[PDB]
């Protein structure tokens, strides 16, 4: 009597089982469990939760302290009047939502500045398994939070009223720094709908205005309503008339980016960034994201300054180290120069010998002037244009957009009050081609750099003077203490390091996989700890104590993987949080990951952003997470419970040879 | 930002928005729908529903009548004694349930014969679309009823007590008339527990004793404790120790089978079946399955008599009539004969002409020898060994095994009395391989009958001289009436049938497909009408008003695949139902065919007889249809909704062209 197999029977029993954690915890009950490597208990449950709620009121005291601050005045932004809520509607329902954002018919919007910090039960894993003097002084050293007031505005002010050097920026030019496979680039010239819907994007992130919600729930009222009218009014040349009539379809929202912040510094600094309309940022995406996709990076093209797509895992450490030996003697030869937004990677040799710089630039977003901008926009316009010619008309209207959105937009702060900047210059932060626009700027500067060198101008390879020429010719501020060029060990051996320096945050280092060098991240135990005990989330209402534990657990497997288990004091931490999770919740069904478990927070492992754990109830142990970085990888993860997929179903492992004499 | 596609968040939201059938009804409110041709209203809702509850209280009636009646004694089967609980433990629970199963200590089982019926709802569509007279005659002549104790004892003595025929068959002619694929054989070789995973089987099936549970609640103590203990007393030959101690482990039930039944002869058939327990029972499928899977069929191989594997679809049909061609002159040239359990297709040429017979055996199990079902077992074990020797002698124990659950392996009826069949002869109904052990009975009777024509006993062709040749040679009784030559059409014209006779329960039929003929399976209005309105499920109350509908649905997506389309009334019944199911019904989110729908209960419509339809939300339309059974790209399964899956994500595409010129 065909119908469903016997393995099959017990798959979709064990499926059925691991949603029951009471069950579960049953069947769980002798298992074979495999440790990983972890560090000893330093004190017991009761002692660690009172030291890590001690620091989060601690914290919560300094966050309310700084969020009382005065703030400056807005004066330096252009003051608009007020906008009206859009009255468009989608068949029965209003694209403005009825209720929200909304005050006597005027758009309107409320900053969000919150006393409630972090869970702390991070913390409380950390004050376990490690000495307290050392966790206390970390944890209050940042903090994750909303921000406050006095730092938002300060930051605004200052990427908004920056004095920019307009750059000399040719298509050759670009063309030479940022090479890219004309293939690869999207077909333009097919139907906008098809266009769109090919974009990727965040689906709790904010819609903007008019929507007022996740880009999940305005989906369908921008595709087949407000996209529509935007699309008639741009063949039309008649954008100025929608303008006036829905003046919120072009608005968009300065935002206080909720993040990791140093505490002792919470009132002079707070990231502000800008959400667009989504049918503008979608549309734009359509360009951004296909020209991204068709960029050569560093290790492919040796000519390019482009790093804004290079990932760590596959061998692309390794990558980085074999590109960043083509570095030439200072004056004689090119150097070695990466750009990935505003994070850099410089090489040259001095004598033959090998060094290496990680400049930090003071907000360049501030920096970026209104030429590079629009020269960025015409060569990603351009490029498609030149490939897909039947479309040009349509997609240089679209770089008009872009260009607004960039520097000129007018956005709502807090209240219903209408701003726009004062000048063209600088990015408007959060826009689609950020990364690009960073990027391009910062390439042309080194670029320029670079030129200067051939003059023989070997004084600017010091901090003193390369801090002068980025600011003067070309207005980038280099923050003091950051231009320290390092002796590179360009043979590192096992264990040894690149440089002690940072690239996308992160550390080169070498390890033995068996015989052959592995070059994978690391990263100091302090700043592993750092990231640990300051989760990008705040307490909400109605996480369980079951699903806060499975947080842990997948918070542990992500920084493993991004170098963690790397360090030995950082493993030992990860290590002690897996092992102290209960195995109804290791071997649980979980949501996120497509069921494997939520990726890693880290977001250069792999070039198209997506990192998918095998197993959701594997644990990262150290040859599988080399095994990441090589350019190899045969190697399974390990189950932290071997034979559990059969114990799920309520039955054992047996072997049961036919082979047999009787 | 990057996280997904917003293409992707429309699918999700979709995927959604098709679990609420409130929002569900919403959306679909004025949707565009391809209506299915349908006959029109015969009557009303609630005179259709009037007519359809009178009648199934009538067959209730007759069901509780005959269910009253006093059936035969059980003298004719061995009487064994008593059979102890099996006390086995897995860890928190005994194999065998306690407070089940027991009668002081004793294995024990009660017989069901409740007078449920069926549920009048595709009756209540049939009164509504139909002809009174006809509906009311054709629903009143069969039901989907447990049986009755009198007919049941009647057809289980029946097939227990048949004096037979002992086959002369070797190993050289199974190879002629079943031929194999060595290659395709499983590997039998390594492990068990692998192999045993490998078998497929019904999940709500009883796993029978000592399990007393569901296969699906079962799987775990038979794969973990019984077969392991099972295991250990095959290599150390100690089967007759493991028998003594533990009785329920190799102890059967005999069944009444719950099915559509002739309701005048309610009192006289109610076909019994075996069921073997779970250690057993997928011990030996891992033969036998493979087997079947290895087996060449009659359109592979012209010298196969086996059937067994045939479908319909894709040219299936069609392979069958250029199979049945190559039929040469009776007595001059070898005819034409395909077995597929107790069914059998029969061509042969007389004076150049084509004839084709369907015959039907009575119980052919009954008549099953125990020589031809050892013959059969040796031939499954020696193929499996001849290509895997290092095993040899495991699977060689176990075709005794097999042997014995076939023949005599003992068994409860009913209370706690254990019987067994005195006689080895006789199939036990049920066993692993019993359309296996049907057809090469059959074969091997056909392929003698074909020899006697080749001796120019051409008076064999008639039913007279055919009836007594089965029965005195091969102990096979052929039902009188059923042999019965007709002219084949060879190349039968556009929507002409190749005989108006039966093979697998369908008959052969040629239509139109633009200009090309196409053969594809059909019957009469009034064959797919009985089976229509009579369901094989009883009433569950348990099961709402929107899953009532729905089956409605995806019953009449089935027949019509099965060739209900080919049938100008039968399409027109089974297009008011479709018509007549709620758009939120039709693109609801479905549980059955990997969520693509029920698939159609014909079980012989592909070889590994599943069927899966392209979409929930489809409608099986003539031309889909056609596309099945022919050889040739099967065309895209028309939706109900064409503009559903836009519609369901509050979503309606718009052209806008990139590549135009600007004011
Ligand atoms: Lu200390
Ligand atoms: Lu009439």
């Amino acid at each position: 009597p065909t119908r469903l197999s016997l393995e099959a029977m017990l798959a979709e029993r064990a499926m059925v089982a691991r949603q029951d954690l009471a069950g579960l915890k049953r069947k769980l009950a002798g298992a074979d469990r495999v440790l990983a490597p972890q560090s000893p208990e330093q004190c017991g449950r009761e002692s660690a939760q009172a030291q890590a709620r001690s620091v989060t009121s601690e914290l919560k005291s300094a966050v309310k302290e700084a969020q009382g601050l005065e703030h400056q005045t807005l004066d330096f932004l252009e003051q608009l009047g007020e906008y009206p809520v859009c009255g468009i509607l989608h068949g029965d329902h209003p694209v403005h939502p009825s209720g929200t954002h909304n005050n006597n018919g005027k758009v309107s919007v409320k900053r969000q500045f919150a006393a409630g910090v972090n869970t702390s039960d991070a913390l409380t894993c950390a004050f376990r398994f490690e000495d307290s003097d050392l966790v206390r002084e970390t944890a209050l050293k940042t903090t994750y939070t909303d921000g406050t007031w006095a730092g938002f505005v300060q930051r605004l002010k200052m990427q908004t009223t920056r004095k920019c050097v307009q750059e000399k920026v040719s298509r050759k030019l670009l063309k030479q720094l940022f090479p890219y496979d004309p293939q690869k680039l999207v077909d333009v010239s097919g139907e906008l709908s098809e266009l769109v819907l090919g974009i990727k994007t965040n689906a709790i992130a904010s819609a903007g205005p008019p929507y007022w919600r996740t880009k999940r729930d305005a989906l369908p009222d921008m595709l087949d309503c407000v996209l529509p009218l935007l699309y008639d009014h741009i063949v039309r040349k008649d954008l100025t008339t929608l303008r006036n009539k829905h003046p919120e379809l072009f608005l968009a929202e300065c935002k206080n980016k909720t993040d990791r912040y140093e505490v002792e510094s919470l009132g002079e600094k707070t990231r502000p960034y800008f959400s667009h309309p989504f049918h503008l940022s979608a549309l734009v995406s359509v360009l951004s994201q296909s020209f991204s996709g068709a960029l050569k990076i560093m290790t492919e093209d040796s000519t390019s300054f482009n790093a804004y797509g290079f990932s760590w895992t596959n061998g692309g450490a390794e990558d980085l180290a074999i590109w960043a030996r083509q570095a030439g003697e200072a004056g004689k030869k090119p150097p070695r120069i990466a750009c990935y937004g505003d994070d850099t990677d410089i090489y040259y040799r001095k004598d033959g010998k090998l060094y290496r710089i990680c400049p930090d630039f003071k907000q360049m977003d501030g920096s970026v002037d209104a030429t590079t901008i629009e020269a960025v926009v015409d060569y990603v316009v351009d490029a498609h244009v030149k490939q897909y010619p039947t479309a040009r008309q349509f997609w240089e209207e679209v770089g008009k957009l872009w260009v607004e959105m960039a520097t000129q937009s007018p956005f709502l702060i807090d209240g219903t009050k209408v701003y726009r900047k004062m000048q063209k210059d600088g990015l408007m932060t959060g826009v689609v081609g950020t990364t690009l626009f960073d990027t391009v700027k910062s390439a042309l500067a080194y670029n320029d750099w670079a030129d200067q060198l051939m003059f023989g101008s070997l004084n600017l390879l010091e901090e003193k003077y390369a801090i002068e020429f980025f600011k003067n010719k070309h207005g980038l501020v280099i923050k003091e203490g950051t231009w320290k060029p390092a002796l590179v060990n360009e043979d590192p051996g096992f264990g040894e390091l690149w440089t002690e320096q940072k690239f996308l945050g992160l550390q080169l280092k070498v390890v033995r996989r068996e015989n052959e060098k592995v070059y994978v991240p690391n990263l100091p135990f302090e700043d592993w700890l750092t990231m640990w005990v300051t989760p990008r989330s705040k307490y909400r209402s109605k996480e369980t104590e079951t699903m806060r534990e499975r947080t842990l657990f997948d918070r542990a497997r992500g920084l493993l993987v991004t170098g963690a288990v790397f360090d030995e004091r950082a493993r030992g931490l990860m290590g002690a949080v897996i092992n102290s999770t209960a195995p109804e919740v290791v071997c649980m069904r979980v949501q996120e990951g497509g069921g494997r478990g939520a990726p890693p927070a880290y977001a250069f492992l792999t070039r198209d952003g997506v990192f998918e754990f095998p197993i959701s109830d594997g644990y990262p142990s150290y040859d599988w997470v080399v095994s990441l970085y090589s350019r190899d990888h045969p190697c399974d993860m390990p189950r932290v419970f071997p034979e559990a997929a059969t114990l799920i179903a309520s039955y054992r492992k047996q072997v049961m040879d036919t082979r047999v004499v009787i």
